[PDB]
């Protein structure tokens, strides 16, 4: 099996006002898709223009989910208030990928030819760019010196050109970033002030389709303690629209005004059941299919087009109580109980919200959080306050990959927290199909020490799951 959502929660909240999201609809949702496309292109633009190079490989992505730790903006998925302006994400991809990109090598003539690029890039950047006096010899000299040992007979290895392309790009990075930076750092400006400028354009369009729906935008203490429960929107949602649902080989194909989206039938049904256990606006399922179809797509949006393995799921579940993932989305929870990224449609599919907005004083708890430097800081940060807030039961089990060199503040961080209770490192070589180790650290208040602890058999049971 993919997911158990028979699983019932042990997360508790402080009851939520509804959210103040805009209802999603289609319409809204294929503008976001196209400004999103236009975004991307505007990226690789600024990248080829001010610096000659290629948007570095999945940065894009990353920026979005930097940019939504400090966004304070109306968009979902776009940022637009964030403070600082420019994303350090972004800046250390493009400045890693100057004055070139260091592919993969795999032959010892593309590490030669790798060498030989670098150096001219860097001489090209020199000869044609700011730079002061002391860098430009500096640099100058170093390419010479490589050139010459390239043009002499040498003997080398693969690993020996390698270390000696690690070597140059050492001497000259420091002199290559001085003159890049001005040049970077506007990069990572023009696409934010870019966005927010979309963001205001899907906003008006939003909220003029509201308006046409003859629905306001303009509409209590919370005391209790509840287990957790779906986001649920203020707003009352818009008219379902026209979406056409077939099937082609086990794929469920949706159809809003001729753009289509597809996921398997495996997923389809299970958004299925999600909703019916999640969604409390709908009885006859007439807004189903739009709100799968904006899901769908919003989903293909952020990547541009993996999860536990089931049987740690599983031990996660009997050895540790765990009943939530702290990171996830409707298509790949393995609980009908989560955070993620989008509340605005993923409510809908048993979403609690974004993980840094999320407050619960107890519950057994699951983390994978996506490889995001600064998300992942933050959210030890958060789950420092809230194992520091509560005296309820509170546990919750990470797994995040083995940075070493360089460490990663998070890492660094739950390593030195007063609340781990136990840390492996574990090599995963099964898995699973869909039609080096992980870190995994156990962070637990005292109370959720006491009831999930640790112990010899417990970890023995997790560990044989997790092959
Ligand atoms: C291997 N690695 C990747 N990252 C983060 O992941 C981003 C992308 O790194 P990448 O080398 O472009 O791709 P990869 O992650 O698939 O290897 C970097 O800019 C870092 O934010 C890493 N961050 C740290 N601190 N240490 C690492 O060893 C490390
Ligand atoms: N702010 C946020 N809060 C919660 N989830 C988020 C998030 N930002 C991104 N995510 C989601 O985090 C997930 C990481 S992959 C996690 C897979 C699976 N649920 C597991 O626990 O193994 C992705 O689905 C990603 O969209």
């Amino acid at each position: 099996v993919y997911w158990d959502l028979d699983i019932q929660t042990n997360a508790v909240i402080r009851e939520r006002a509804p959210a103040d999201h805009l209802p999603p609809h289609p319409e809204i949702e294929l503008q976001r898709a196209q400004l999103t496309t236009k975004l991307r292109q505007h990226y690789h633009e600024l990248c080829s223009q001010r610096e000659g190079i290629e948007p570095p490989r999945e940065s894009f992505n990353r920026w979005l989910l930097e940019r939504k730790v400090v966004d304070k903006g109306l968009d979902p998925l776009l940022p637009s208030e964030c403070d600082p302006v420019i994303s350090p994400s972004m800046f250390r991809e493009i400045m890693n990928d100057i004055p070139i990109r260091l592919s993969r090598i795999k032959y010892k003539e593309e590490a030669r030819k790798l060498l030989f690029k670098y150096a001219e890039a860097a001489k090209k950047m020199i000869d044609s760019r700011n730079v002061t006096p002391e860098s430009r010899k500096v640099v100058k000299w170093n390419v010479e010196d490589t050139m010459n040992w390239l043009r002499r007979d040498h003997s080398a290895s693969k690993e020996d050109y390698m270390d000696r392309l690690e070597n140059l790009r050492k001497q000259c990075g420091p002199h290559v970033a001085s003159v890049a930076k001005d040049s970077v750092e506007g990069i990572c400006s023009k696409i934010y002030h870019i966005s927010a400028e979309y963001v205001r354009r899907i906003r008006q369009a939003h909220l003029t389709l509201l308006k046409e729906c003859n629905i306001s935008v303009d509409g209590e203490v919370q005391d209790r303690l509840v287990y957790c429960y779906p986001v649920r929107l203020s707003i009352p949602a818009p008219p379902q629209t026209r979406v056409e649902l077939h099937f082609e080989n086990d794929i469920a194909c949706l159809r809003f005004k001729g753009e289509m989206v597809k996921v398997s039938r495996g997923h389809f049904n299970k958004l299925e059941l999600l909703y019916r256990y999640s969604c409390i606006d709908d009885p006859r399922f007439e807004k189903f299919l739009s709100r799968v179809w904006c899901l769908i797509k919003r989903y293909q949006v952020m990547f541009g087009s993996g999860s536990l393995p089931v049987p740690v799921f599983e031990a996660l579940n009997k050895q540790f109580g765990v009943t939530f993932e702290c990171f996830a989305s409707p298509l790949n929870c393995y609980f009908k109980q989560f955070c993620s990224a989008f509340p605005d449609i993923d409510g809908f599919f048993g979403s609690r919200g974004p993980f840094l907005s999320f407050s619960p004083a107890s519950g057994s708890f699951e983390a994978n959080p996506p490889f995001c430097e600064e998300l992942m800081d933050a959210m030890v940060t958060h789950f420092e306050d809230l194992l520091g807030r509560s005296s309820e039961p509170l546990s919750f089990i990470i797994f995040v990959p083995e940075w070493r060199d360089p460490p990663t503040p998070a890492l660094t961080r739950m390593e030195a927290s007063r609340f781990r209770r136990h840390q492996m490192t574990v090599p995963a070589f099964e898995h699973e199909y869909r039609s080096h180790g992980t870190a995994v650290i156990f962070l637990q208040n005292n109370a959720g020490f006491a009831k999930w602890e640790p112990t010899t058999e417990r970890i023995q049971e997790l560990l044989a799951a997790y092959k």
